[PDB]
């Protein structure tokens, strides 16, 4: 949370977000994001402190709403999660800021990195427990590394690593 520049919170309902987000915010976090189908719950995590709302809605006609709805309610920093490029670019075209690419597959993911770059997209995230394909991703136009390592020890070594090789965004998911 020292490292890394950006906390990622999934807590699995409101009042864990608002006591989540103050635990991070009073202590270390620097930047917060978090992560609901619920553009409700999105909007309380804002008013408690976080700064990132992450759409996780499966269903493009959901994330337009919800990422419109954020944009009226005055949410600074809107994400979208999808393995669909065509859905990440609808999410842009709504006015996310950030495009999270989540393909299950190495070759697929980098290529959507491309297309988002070729496309414009100012801020692309891209998660993965391999420094290696995040630095692939980042020399792809990726601008975030997400690291989603399996244990504590190898979470701060991808850290570690994204720094030397020159990552200027990381985000660490709890």
């Amino acid at each position: 949370y020292f490292q890394s520049d950006i906390a990622i919170v999934d807590a699995d309902n409101p009042a864990d977000a608002i006591q989540q987000v103050k635990d991070l915010r009073k202590y270390g976090a620097k930047l917060i994001a978090y992560k609901s189908k619920s553009s409700e719950e999105l909007k309380l995590a804002l008013k408690a402190g976080a700064d990132i709302a992450i759409v996780d809605a499966d269903n493009p006609a959901d994330a337009i709403q919800q990422v419109k709805d954020l944009r009226k309610y005055g949410a600074k920093l809107i994400a979208y999660k999808s393995k669909s490029s065509e859905e990440l670019k609808l999410a842009l075209k709504a006015g996310a800021d950030i495009a999270i690419v989540d393909a299950d597959n190495p070759a697929d993911a980098i290529q959507q990195v491309k297309d988002l770059r070729k496309y414009g997209a100012k801020l692309i995230a891209y998660k993965s427990k391999s420094s290696e394909e995040l630095k692939l991703a980042l020399k792809a136009g990726a601008d975030i590394a997400i690291v989603d390592a399996d244990n504590p020890a190898d979470a701060i070594q991808q850290v570690k690593d994204l720094r030397k090789y020159g990552a200027k965004l990381i985000a660490y998911k709890s």
